[PDB]
């Protein structure tokens, strides 16, 4: 499906549109990455049309390769689904959704421990990047945009720890 969002098919006025570099699995919704105009050719996402060395171009606000990516202003990358959903970090133009700006976000979103790195092998990783909060009020439980996204406990715009969705009576 979409690499941001959990929508498995696109719609005719927001297509899911594929990436066709090599070795690349990125797919959005033209909405999901900001493409002004469908292609008419093959299209690349913004990682493959780069010119940099492989290893840079990966976001820094998580641990995971690849996804859908676009530039930050201070000269680096991010995730188009970590931008959406740690909430300091904007774009400078929310249509083409690129830049990604980090300028603004706090100390409190670099200085946490994402939980899920911590049980998945990734203690070395889990205080890097920046984290967001469970929504529950009180929970101090931490965890990487993607980490949750993977585990399915994103949900405007916020996730909760495995344990408060737990909780949560699902409708
Ligand atoms: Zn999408
Ligand atoms: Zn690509
Ligand atoms: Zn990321
Ligand atoms: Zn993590
Ligand atoms: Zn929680």
């Amino acid at each position: 499906g979409c690499c941001v969002c959990s929508d498995e098919r696109g719609w005719a006025e927001n297509p899911l549109v594929y990436c066709d570099g090599h070795g690349c699995s990125v797919a959005v919704h033209q909405a999901c990455y900001g493409i002004v105009q469908v292609p008419t050719g093959p299209w690349f996402c913004r990682k493959c049309e780069s010119q940099e060395r492989a290893a840079r171009v990966r976001c820094e606000l998580c641990p995971h390769k690849d996804g859908a990516l676009k530039r930050t202003d201070n000269g680096g990358w991010a995730h188009v689904v970590c931008a959406l959903y740690i909430p300091e970090v904007q774009f400078a133009n929310v249509s083409t959704m690129e830049p990604i700006v980090l300028q603004s976000v706090p100390h409190d979103r670099y200085n946490k421990t994402c939980y899920i790195c911590d049980e998945q092998g990734r203690e070395s990783k889990a205080a890097t990047g920046a984290c967001m909060t469970c929504n529950k009020h009180g929970c101090r439980q931490a965890f990487h945009v993607t980490c949750a996204q993977f585990a399915g406990l994103l949900c405007q715009y916020c996730g909760y720890c495995k344990y408060h969705f737990s909780k949560l009576k699902k409708s």
